[PDB]
């Protein structure tokens, strides 16, 4: 692989001083660019996911508009519970989704034995090593996958909630088959998120997306022992085989009462989202880890003049150490590109200036 | 009106110590009783709701089922926007909605003064009125509606969202005309709120479901402001008509970030989801405000006995001071009523034993 030349986020990951704050989009690659459309429309979605180069490209995309301090690998968190055998539809306009969702214990029957998920994705590996070569060491590329917890949401809900009711419902009315299915994902993503690595992944973010809707009981019980499983077993099998351990970020949607827990749960970097204090989160997680976040993606909606005081404020209450700069979301598919460059540019220029 | 018996519930609201905790639940009246479903088939929701004889009725079957220690008036909070002006309609199932939702600065001229309003919420006050009569006294009655921000997120949205990307927008690209249809809303909220007391309420809630949106910046500005106006300006109508205030609740869903303030915000009590721990709560809230709350309603999936064990953990988190037991949001209309009256009777059993 090519020698990273910028690696500013990598250092800032692992809570060593830079010259400038690090930048990322969580969906950097997404609907708010034209051309990701244009080239989404060679088939539908999960079609055309399933192309190393297409990947390759969105993921690129981005980097080609702004100065952005990593690009991370186009997928989607589903093509886990996708390559444990369930079914999904791509309808129009309306979201990947799981017609057939799981509804009682017997339907774990359906699923793939997790230690052959890897093999099921070959193609996001064979997308993350020619991604990696094209990049061609100008910054760091992320691997990414959904969580336990939040892959479990999706796949008993069939898609998106508002209160995770049937999910949560399972959790309360059958603990012993949310456990065991809690259990397929972790023995899946591990195998998963070490092929990224070994592909060619440079660091790695754990999405818990639907943590929010568990109160800190249920969190503690069910998705925090397997966050803690995940970045143990992955460290674990990279140093087994020969490889430098890569930086490991856990977002925490909605997860301010975690904070504190998932700064010991064996990540180098808590991600937020908007609704949490960067004081705050601060207190809560101590010196020991870096933060990552939070700008409100709506803020994008405002001038860029706005949008450069906003995100002024943000980088003087994180503070110069332990900090990558993002969003506390994905961008939204109408979204302006200029807003989305006025964001990158004003995290460079304010926290060089912070620095003077 | 009759004598009030049982007045534990506005004891424990105003901070005063009480002989066991005081217990009700968000959506009491609600689609997990069959009875609900046989009186709402009557017509379809606000078609049956203009009938002060049926709301009285959906108001009273909890009562009639479980020992609760308040009844809440059966209403939506949607009611205002409509007497505003705009058009609700009642999608099959799928809930109440506005077919044409407010999109640009220009549709703020569709609705009427706000001084108007409590006019066309006649038929809740009647209902109020009579709910009050029939109840002779057994507990007190809270009125209620929503807040201004949640009201303004369904009126822009146009009914649910995940993200409320479409209310978030004119928060930071038309600040203005927020400001002005919040201040509409406000306007509108607090005759129909003294009417309320007025007809009979002896408390109101306000329900700021959509504050977790918000982060601290937007709910400061937009959220906050208008809060902090219900209340004082609630407070200052009813004095003027020489009557007495009643122990005023806000509940604010996913509003961790917010209950330092909204602990300083003229409010008797602070109404919190289960996302936020008790203790935690009460660091937040301090000494000078009663606390609501705050099961996870979905924890009513498991058994009784589970139930049972939930309460007494919950209880002791909360301490017997400045408190009322509530879940932290509404019942979902697929719970089993035996497991509702669990949760009642829980309460009111482990409150005692706590005090012995």
């Amino acid at each position: 692989f090519p020698e990273l030349k910028n690696d500013t986020f990598l250092r800032a990951a692992w809570g060593e001083e830079t010259d400038y704050t690090p930048v990322w989009c969580m969906r950097q690659a997404g609907r708010y660019l034209p051309e990701f459309r244009e080239t989404r429309a060679a088939q539908d979605f999960f079609s055309t996911c399933r192309s190393p180069e297409a990947c390759c490209e969105l993921t690129l995309q981005p980097l080609r508009r702004f100065p952005l301090d990593a690009a991370i690998i186009f997928s989607d968190i589903l093509v886990v519970p996708q390559a444990l055998g369930m079914e999904v539809t791509m309808v129009p306009g309306k979201g990947p989704s799981f017609p057939e969702p799981l509804r009682e214990e017997q339907d774990l029957e359906r699923l793939r034995d997790p230690e052959v998920v890897a093999s099921e994705l070959g193609y996001v590996f064979q997308a993350i090593t020619l991604t990696r070569q094209r990049l061609a060491g100008r910054v760091p590329l992320i691997g990414f996958a959904g969580a336990p917890w939040t892959l479990m949401t999706y796949m008993v809900e069939g898609g998106g909630s508002s209160t995770m009711a049937q999910a949560k419902r399972w959790l309360y009315q059958r603990p012993q088959a949310s456990h065991q299915l809690l259990r397929i994902l972790t023995d899946a993503l591990v195998p998963y998120l070490v092929g990224q690595v070994v592909a060619g992944a440079q660091a790695l973010q754990l999405f818990e997306s639907h943590a929010g809707h568990l109160g800190p009981q249920l969190f503690n019980k069910f998705a925090l022992p397997y966050i803690r499983d995940v970045a143990k077993q992955v460290k674990a099998r990279l140093r087994e085989a020969g490889l430098a351990p890569v930086p490991m970020i856990i977002f925490a949607k909605d997860g301010h009462f975690a904070l504190e827990e998932l700064a010991q749960a064996g990540y180098e970097v808590v991600g937020l989202d908007w609704t949490v204090a960067p004081k705050k989160a601060r207190e809560c997680v101590g010196k020991t880890v870096t933060l990552q976040g939070n700008l409100d993606p709506c803020a994008l909606y405002a001038s860029e003049e706005e949008i450069g005081q906003l995100v002024k404020q943000m980088l003087d209450d994180f503070g110069p150490h332990r900090y990558i700069a993002n969003l506390g979301h994905g961008l939204y598919p109408d979204m302006d590109p200029e807003h989305v460059g006025a964001f990158v540019d004003a995290v460079h220029k304010h926290s060089r200036l912070l620095r003077q």
